[PDB]
């Protein structure tokens, strides 16, 4: 029940990056 909340970290992980 992860999956819904990690679809966009896995794109926007430049945002901490």
């Amino acid at each position: 029940d992860r999956q819904i909340k990690i679809w966009f970290q896995n794109r926007r992980m430049k945002w901490k990056k």
